[PDB]
C-alpha cells in the first residue's frame, strides 16, 4: 500500500520556489546531497563507537554516484545512518519548517539558492535538476522504505519491495530533460572536485 501526504506548507513553498526561481548554477545540488550523505555517514560511524552492533548492518562507510542514461538517473547512494519511517513522513519537515523561513528571508539581504545549504535544507535543492525524486532508505532500526516526490505539494511512502540494501539511503534523482549533463562522468568529476573534494569517505564515481 502507497500512503500518500501532503507536504508542510513552508516546505512546498520551498519547493515551488527553487523548481520556479531563474537561477542557472544548478550544479550545486550535488555537493549539498554528498554533505547530507556526509552527515550521515558521521552520524553512524560516531554512534558505532558505542554500539559496534550497529555495523552489523555494514562496515563499509561510503558513497557511490551512479549515472544511469538509460533510466535518466543520477543516484547518490551511502552507507550512513538512514531514516526512519517517521523522518520521511514528519520528522525532517518539522526540523525543516525553521531553515525554511530563514532561507527564504535570506534570499533577501540579497542571498541566493547556492546557500541553501547554511539553512539545513539542501535536500530540496535536488529539484533545481530533478523532476522527480525518490529516496530508498534504510535505518537500523526500522525498515526498507521508498519516499517519492515530483513535488506539487505532495509526496509518497511505501515499504520497499526492491532489494534490500544493508543499511543507507539512495537519492535518485529522475532528471528533467534539459538536465542530462549530470549523467556525464566529465561533468561529474568537475563538480565534485570543485564543491566535495575533502569529505573524509571515499567517493566513488560509477561509470557507464
Ligand atoms: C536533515 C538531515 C538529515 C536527513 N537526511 C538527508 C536530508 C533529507 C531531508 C528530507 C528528506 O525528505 C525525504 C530527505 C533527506 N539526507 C540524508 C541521508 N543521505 N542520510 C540520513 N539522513 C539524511
Amino acid at each position: 500500500e502507497v500512503e500518500t501526504f501532503a507536504f508542510q506548507a513552508e516546505i512546498a513553498q520551498l519547493m515551488s520556489l527553487i523548481i520556479n526561481t531563474f537561477y542557472s548554477n544548478k550544479e550545486i545540488f550535488l555537493r549539498e546531497l554528498i554533505s547530507n550523505s556526509s552527515d550521515a555517514l558521521d552520524k553512524i560511524r560516531y554512534e558505532s563507537l558505542t554500539d559496534p552492533s550497529k555495523l552489523d548492518s555494514g562496515k563499509e562507510l561510503h558513497i557511490n554516484l551512479i549515472p544511469n542514461k538509460q533510466d535518466r538517473t543520477l543516484t547518490i547512494v551511502d552507507t550512513g545512518i538512514g531514516m526512519t519511517k517517521a523522518d520521511l513522513i514528519n520528522n525532517l519537515g518539522t526540523i525543516a519548517k525553521s531553515g525554511t523561513k530563514a532561507f527564504m528571508e535570506a534570499l533577501q539581504a540579497g542571498a541566493d539558492i547556492s546557500m541553501i545549504g547554511q539553512f539545513g535544507v539542501g535536500f530540496y535543492s535536488a529539484y533545481l535538476v530533478a523532476e522527480k525524486v525518490t529516496v530508498i532508505t534504510k535505518h537500523n532500526d526500522d525498515e526498507q522504505y521508498a519516499w517519492e516526490s515530483s513535488a506539487g505539494g505532495s509526496f509518497t511512502v511505501r515499504t520497499d519491495t526492491g532489494e534490500p540494501m544493508g543499511r543507507g539511503t539512495k537519492v535518485i534523482l529522475h532528471l528533467k530533460e534539459d538536465q542530462t549533463e549530470y549523467l556525464e562522468e566529465r561533468r561529474i568529476k568537475e563538480i565534485v572536485k570543485k564543491h566535495s573534494q575533502f569529505i573524509g569517505y571515499p567517493i566513488t564515481l560509477f561509470v557507464e
